RNA sequence: AACAGAAUAAGCACCGGCUAACUUCGUGCCAGCAGCCGCGGUAAUACGAAGGGUGCAAGCGUUAAUCGGAAUUACUGGGCGUAAAGCGCGCGUAGGUGGUUCAGCAAGUUGGAUGUGAAAUCCCCGGGCUCAACCUGGGAACUGCAUCCAAAACUACUGAGCUAGAGUACGGUAGAGGGUGGUGGAAUUUCCUGUGUAGCGGUGAAAUGCGUAGAUAUAGGAAGGAACACCAGUGGCGAAGGCGACCACCUGGACUGAUACUGACACUGAGGUGCGAAAGCGUGGGGAGCAAACAGGAUUAGAUACCCUGGUAGUCCACGCCGUAAACGAUGUCGACUAGCCGUUGGGAUCCUUGAGAUCUUAGUGGCGCAGCUAACGCGAUAAGUCGACCGCCUGGGGAGUACGGCCGCAAGGUUAAAACUCAAAUGAAUUGACGGGGGCCCGCACAAGCGGUGGAGCAUGUGGUUUAAUUCGAAGCAACGCGAAGAACCUUACCUGGCCUUGACAUGCUGAGAACUUUCCAGAGAUGGAUUGGUGCCUUCGGGAACUCAGACACAGGUGCUGCAUGGCUGUCGUCAGCUCGUGUCGUGAGAUGUUGGGUUAAGUCCCGUAACGAGCGCAACCCUUGUCCUUAGUUACCAGCACCUCGGGUGGGCACUCUAAGGAGACUGCCGGUGACAAACCGGAGGAAGGUGGGGAUGACGUCAAGUCAUCAUGGCCCUUACGGCCAGGGCUACACACGUGCUACAAUGGUCGGUACAAAGGGUUGCCAAGCCGCGAGGUGGAGCUAAUCCCAUAAAACCGAUCGUAGUCCGGAUCGCAGUCUGCAACUCGACUGCGUGAAGUCGGAAUCGCUAGUAAUCGUGAAUCAGAAUGUCACGGUG
């Protein structure tokens, strides 16, 4: 059932997030980082949001860029958490490390930094619908061809696993030549744990 | 009037919807609640409490009882085609209603006057008690009944007329309208007679039956009974039931024309009177076929039934009875108005006349249709339309058209016709689905063609079952059982038996202690306990800090414990099936529907032509990968055509032709030819071409379904354990074992079996490894250490095929299970429990029931090779090639 839509596509759309040659008696030596500094670093950004966090490795160190919508909050008062973290990278992934900060303008057009703001409102007690029937259409006036919000889970019921499916515009899955965000982040209400997902369609080509 | 002092004085029901007003806590299909809907199975806004809140107040609630709401007994104010409801049809008494002109009358009717309709009560305007209830003055009202006066439209009564309703007299047609006799022809059966000789008859198929004691067939004859082909029709006639041979005989009514007469003589009809299909009943006839009851055969778990062979009352006639039917147009009779068109019976017209004529008009009988009505379906001059006159009948479902009582009947029975009790529903028309042993088109190894297996035997593997101290859980039709598990000697591992811990194996915070480290030691199955040379760092505001390790105490830690029906995530399934929806618009009272149907066509909701719909999305197609052709760029470790070289090995120099490798391109679009179609999609042939009509394969699975599976991968709501349901360490266990089922491998031999030679692959792994040459071993191997970080070195010898030999179809020079003995390899350790090697022994098995599965071409069938997991261990999984 509708397989991952960035695994199809690794190749003639997008490209991996993380690009290093290893030989056979390494591999398994920076794999073993470089998943542990992403489970480290969203806990650490949960505000400021962060869609993606790729990693060069160069000859011998490192090179990281963290991609925030926000580069104020984590760039605060010429790097007091720039040089604070470059620190205590380098305990977890013992090369030295470069960490270097984009914008994302247009912060309502990627799936990570959207559905990041769906788990904030379904958890300020917000309708599941009308916090997502303006979520849409502001990803709308500006920007996307076609979106679809999946929203699963409790949603506030008893006994029901109900799912809003809310669609606008134009949204194609077996093309590959197209271009396809996609992200599931989650959210830990009172009672219940509901999933998140998201389609928001750039431009095909 | 004075004194006291805020002192002397607030409950009750309810809070899920109707219905104003809400959340926590107990409880878990228990207790309990309730005016109806109905809540309660472990999160209850409905039960029990607690806060809060709403309604009313000196009262608030329940029960009982009437009228409202109830247009639900409908006078004002309903119904009867299908929801309950039109008698089976006539005739007719009491009764109800009355066409049209005058004239009279005044019984109804209207207007007025008088007498009355007790007072109170109700209503209106006032007046008294501090207000109000309460008391009270004046008026209206009491709808009525009676007596008088007047008016005269309508009804009644009376008197006279009129002909439009109704009936009579006269021509004239059409008819299965009745009753009483008579007479036919075809066919069936029984009987007689001739010829002739082996079956007839029956049915999915048979059997009972009938036959040489001469059947069926066939010809001749006789007797008898009932029905009346073709004409024959949405056709006729009758009050309805009903009525079909031809003729005579009596006999009823309808149509159509002309003309005179009577002058309202009419309509409907409670009671009462008649005619009442068929089955049945009584007495007498009559007995061809058909046929309940019955008998036998068959089918059948069973078959009283369907089907088969027989067969009686009855059906037929006379006379008498019974009175019901889906007695149907599910529509009472009678009268008047309201657009059309196409039929048809019979009858007059007019009309040019030859008509296969024409138009108009009545009496019937059919098909469509506008207004209109209808819940809708549907009726629509033969109303269910608009209106009149009289009658019958209906009041939720069962109980029940049933019981008692009455009247009829020879009998069966019929007609008239209740109640108690019990339920919150019964029923109507029309929608979207689903389903059919309903119909129409289409596609799939779905059948049919073909090859090969499963079930027979042996071993391998899983599940059920059994058993044990534990055989740790989970997955139960296809969708499950070589399944999580891509590896159980211990470890893994959860389970079992013990040994052993308590802030803990681990997290953070607290208090002390020492750097960490190294201890080379004993006890003990180990866990652990105690020795134990040593070490003394590290940054120093030199104060210490941080680092680690030990102890104390608190919050806690931890959980493979329950819930996959509290859920997210991830996968199966229908199904790679061709569908699934929306916007705006119009139709419908509405749920809906249309687009998305029709014709053609397609692998396809793919296209074309059509069309109250015009568009858009998801899907299909293409975009991606791989294989097949060629071109360009590229030449080491790959490559050898040309060149020498050679020791004859691309060995070497060399070459960039090639093969190969991998980058980037072209090529295929029904393009072109012909035919075919509406010439429009397309279809059938044809050329060229490496490839021809999506070239072959792969990834890609729409809206959804099954509360499908998983809390034991992980994540999480809740619930329990927290001196153990958590931790630690030994041995055991999951590999036990009369049995049954699932997949899989070998075999059962001569398209074979051995021995000796000899020929050709792809794809992949390897510096914690591959492990060569030499070397020693019957053999698995042991030495030995190269080469190697990979087109180089190693894994690494492909097997079937071919050639020669023997083997003669024998349970075997077949088959290899079992088992004895002897070895090597990994690992601390091969007892339960590993894999291979030697030697010996040699089983079942001679192609395998009912059944049942796979496959349409490099395919089935058969022969090898490699990888993942991995110290060791594949008949499985995944992957690549031979022969075909
Ligand atoms: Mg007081
Ligand atoms: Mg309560
Ligand atoms: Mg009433
Ligand atoms: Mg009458
Ligand atoms: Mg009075
Ligand atoms: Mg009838
Ligand atoms: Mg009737
Ligand atoms: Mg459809
Ligand atoms: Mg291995």
């Amino acid at each position: 059932q509708k397989v991952h839509p960035n695994g199809i596509r690794l190749g003639i759309v997008k490209e991996h997030t993380s690009v290093w040659y290893a030989d056979r008696k390494n591999y398994a030596d920076y794999l073993f980082a470089d998943l542990k500094v992403r489970e480290y670093l969203q806990d650490k950004l949960k505000s400021a949001s962060v869609s993606r966090i790729d990693i060069h490795r160069p000859a011998q160190t490192a090179r990281i860029t963290i991609h925030t919508a926000r580069p104020g909050i984590v760039i605060g008062k010429k790097g007091e958490d720039v040089e604070k973290l470059r620190q205590d990278l380098t305990k977890q992934m013992g090369v030295p490390v470069h960490i270097n900060i984009e914008e994302i303008r247009k912060p309502e057009l990627d799936a990570m930094l959207v559905a990041q703001s769906v788990a904030q409102q379904l958890e300020r007690r917000v309708m599941f619908r009308r916090a997502m029937k303006r979520a849409v259409q502001n990803a709308m006036r500006i920007g996307a061809k076609g979106i679809k919000i999946q929203v699963s889970g409790r949603l506030g019921g008893a006994e029901i696993a109900r799912t809003e499916w809310y669609r606008e515009g134009r949204v194609p899955l077996h093309t590959l030549r197209a271009d396809i965000d996609y992200a599931t982040y989650e959210a830990h209400t009172t009672y219940g744990v509901i999933g998140v997902k998201v389609w928001i369609f750039k431009g095909e080509v």
